[PDB]
């Protein structure tokens, strides 16, 4: 099975903390990013939210996806996963500010959309795709995770995400269907994903106030403007983009279709 026994990782450097977990580097048959839980001996919700995430984890490989490992349960609950050298995609277009080519970039679109195409076959709704989600390892291969450390209530089983708001589909802003979440969610995400690979910027640059780009997105006054993509993005990719960002949920492609489009346009440069 994939529970790893007391004293075979060797817990290193901490990376990083949140409400509710802390991720560190380790060593277990090599290097490996360690995620535990904040609390030795968890309420029955906190286990539960735990055993959640294993859940997912585990069904789930595919190259684009962050390869899950193993779990502890003593000394601590944790969480064990491959370790990628590199950087995410985000810290890539927005802070670095690396200028990948235009063959590469569509290389990192396809990479995304296997990964997503993955999930959704497994009826797994990731609801937090974003660059920050996108681990480039090596710089070069996608790993789609998510690298969230905050408590969520029901995050794998439902309710509202914060703190990525860009992201957010107008029916997610909204929270008025009887299920907010779904595929075509993820797939707005994704389309906010090609704005920043086909750009090199997040959408609504030019609006100072966060308040007001929520209220714009949810009325549905504001989209992002394609006509900042870059002079060589192929037309195929532009055409995508704006069926992936389609305001009304219905009218958005499934991961399926996105992915014969990108593999059919990586062809033709
Ligand atoms: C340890 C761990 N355990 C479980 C999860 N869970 C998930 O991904 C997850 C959970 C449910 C569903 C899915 C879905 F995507 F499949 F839908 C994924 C994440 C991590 C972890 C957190 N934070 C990290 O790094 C930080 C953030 C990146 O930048 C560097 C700091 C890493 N890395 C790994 C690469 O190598 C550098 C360190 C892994």
């Amino acid at each position: 099975d994939w529970e790893i026994p007391d004293g075979q990782i060797t817990v290193g450097q901490r990376i990083g903390s949140g409400s509710f977990g802390t991720v560190y580097k380790g060593k277990w048959h090599g290097d490996v990013a360690v995620k535990m839980l904040n609390v030795t001996a968890p309420t029955p919700q906190q286990l539960q939210a735990f055993k959640n995430e294993v859940g997912v984890l585990r069904k789930t490989r595919h190259v684009n996806i962050l390869l899950f490992m193993g779990y502890s349960t003593k000394p601590q609950l944790a969480i064990v996963t491959q370790w990628c050298e590199g950087s995410s995609l985000y810290h890539h277009l927005h802070i670095i500010e690396t200028k990948f080519e235009m063959i590469k970039l569509i290389d990192i679109a396809r990479q995304t959309a296997q990964g997503m195409d993955y999930l959704h076959a497994k009826s797994i709704i990731h609801r937090d795709l974003k660059s920050n989600n996108i681990f480039l390892h090596e710089d070069l291969t996608v790993k789609i995770g998510d690298f969230g450390l905050a408590t969520v209530k029901s995050r794998w089983s439902f309710e509202q995400l914060s703190g990525s708001i860009l992201w957010m589909a107008p029916e997610v802003i909204r929270m008025q269907d009887k299920n907010p979440y779904s595929f075509q969610s993820d797939v707005y995400a994704f389309g906010i994903v090609l704005y920043e690979l086909m750009t090199g910027q997040l959408p609504y640059s030019n609006i100072n106030n966060r308040d007001q780009i929520i209220f714009m997105v949810g009325r549905g006054y504001l989209s992002p403007d394609l006509s900042k993509v870059r002079s060589n993005c192929p037309k195929a990719m532009k055409r995508l983009m704006a069926e992936c960002l389609k305001k009304k949920r219905d009218e958005r492609p499934l991961f399926p279709q996105i992915l014969a489009s990108i593999e059919l346009l990586a062809r033709s440069l």
